[PDB]
Order: structure tokens, then sequence, then C-alpha cells
């Protein structure tokens, strides 16, 4: 896989972000992980959370993975990295976000994600306490 650059126009919620990529506006919709929807528990720290990851980065990546790379709503499925640090990963580690939607060859980065809820889980944070 491979990163490519894009630049922030809007954050939305803890799993989705308005970036320009190639160009163009695009709703992006993170692989690999669901947070709660911002009406739900742990849903404003998880919008919070990754607003202030795409805000403060001074480069913000995208990474496609190996199969659909725009899901059936438009949005671009991907890895997000903020200064090098995967938002995905981020927000699994801290609890604000369960591994979900793991579809096969789409599924690149499920076991590193899949280590992080472990840790969350362990420490019994946010969603799993
Ligand atoms: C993450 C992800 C979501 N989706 C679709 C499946 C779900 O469809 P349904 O809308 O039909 O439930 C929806 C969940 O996204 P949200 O969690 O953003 O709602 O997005 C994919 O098709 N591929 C993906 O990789
Ligand atoms: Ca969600």
């Amino acid at each position: 896989l491979e990163k490519e650059p894009a630049t922030l126009i809007k954050a939305i919620d803890g799993d989705t972000v308005k970036l320009m990529y190639k160009g163009q506006p695009m709703t992006f919709r993170l692989l690999l992980v669901d947070t709660p929807e911002f009406n739900e528990k742990y849903g404003p720290e998880a919008s919070a959370f990754t607003k202030k990851m795409v805000e403060n980065a001074k480069k913000i990546e995208v990474e496609f993975d190996k199969g659909q790379r725009t899901d059936k709503y438009g949005r671009g499925l991907a890895y997000i990295y903020a200064d090098g640090k995967m938002v995905n990963e981020a927000l699994v580690r801290q609890g604000l976000a369960k591994v979900a939607y793991v579809y096969k060859g789409n599924n690149t980065h499920e076991q590193l994600l899949r280590k992080a809820e472990a840790q969350a889980k362990k420490e019994k944070l946010n969603i799993w306490s």
C-alpha cells in the first residue's frame, strides 16, 4: 500500500472526514472501524478526537487498500494518516472505535487494528469501560 497526499477540507465525525484528494473534494470513511454516531455515547468524544488529529496535522495522507476505493454512498475508503500517525488505529487504541466492516480484500491493516482494540479493551478505555 502507498500513502498519497490530501488536504483537510473539514472534520465531520469520528470516522468520516472531508478531504481534497487529487484536487477534488471527497468524503472519506475510515476503513476497518466504527465510531459511535454523534448522538450516541462516546460519539462526541470520537468526533473530537478525529477533529483534533486531522486539524492539528501538518500533513494528511490517504492510503487505499487493495479493493474497493469508494463505497455505495460515494465515500472514499481509506486509511488516513496525520503526520504519519494512522487515525483509524489511534481511534481503536483509545477505545473510541470498534474494529468493524472487515471485508475481504480491503483488510490489510486488520491485525494491527485488532491488536490496538485488544489493548484498549484490556485498559477498559471509553467504549470498553
Ligand atoms: C467502512 C465501510 C462502510 N461501508 C458501508 C456499509 C454500511 O452500509 P449501510 O449504510 O447499508 O449500513 C455503511 C456503514 O457506514 P457508517 O458506519 O458510516 O454508517 O457503510 C462499506 O460498504 N464499506 C466499508 O468499508
Ligand atoms: Ca459510524
